[PDB]
């Protein structure tokens, strides 16, 4: 199986819960807090052709299903056509404009050596493995995380968020 020299290597992680991430305000978030919750993890951007549909539908799913245990982690990323160039503060007010109430994080990379460790891990999960590379291909890729922090499904850049709604009852 997985073999790591350093005890805290992402390759040997077994759950999203073992990771931490800086939030859009600059404060470290222990993702073990999502133990017990069903999560959508997505890479977002403000100047993308699917920005409007993804944000409005994510807000809609979170508003309707948060009482059911649904949580959403949005990671801004500037790597896909450079369509997230603003600062964290400007991105945060952009999301405020959609009445986002889920969890925004600080801008990261999702591909490369400096990609956030959580995303390195998600990309190698059997239900999160890509096509000839594992690398995230565009803005608004989405991962469904079950209550145990495991990746159970992935939805492509051009699958609007509402197509996740039919899979959520399986994990509540």
């Amino acid at each position: 199986g997985a073999m790591c020299a350093s005890r805290d290597d992402w390759r040997c992680a077994r759950s999203m819960h073992e990771f931490s991430a800086k939030d859009i305000d600059g404060h470290m978030v222990n993702l073990d807090k999502y133990r017990g919750f069903v999560c959508i993890v997505t890479n977002v951007a403000s100047q993308c052709g699917k920005t409007e549909v993804n944000y409005t539908q994510l807000v809609d799913l979170h508003a309707r299903y948060a009482e059911c245990g649904l949580r959403i982690l949005a990671f801004p990323c500037n790597q896909f056509g450079k369509q997230e160039p603003g600062s964290n503060e400007e991105i945060k007010e952009f999301a405020a404009g959609y009445n986002v109430k889920f969890d925004m994080f600080s801008k990261i990379c999702v591909n490369g050596d400096d990609a956030h460790p959580l995303w390195k891990w998600m990309k190698i999960q059997p239900k999160g493995k890509g096509i000839l590379g594992n690398a995230i291909k565009w803005n608004f890729t989405k991962f469904l995380i079950d209550k145990n922090g495991c990746v159970v499904k992935k939805y492509g850049p051009m699958e609007e968020p509402l197509v996740i709604e039919k899979d959520l009852p399986h994990y509540f």
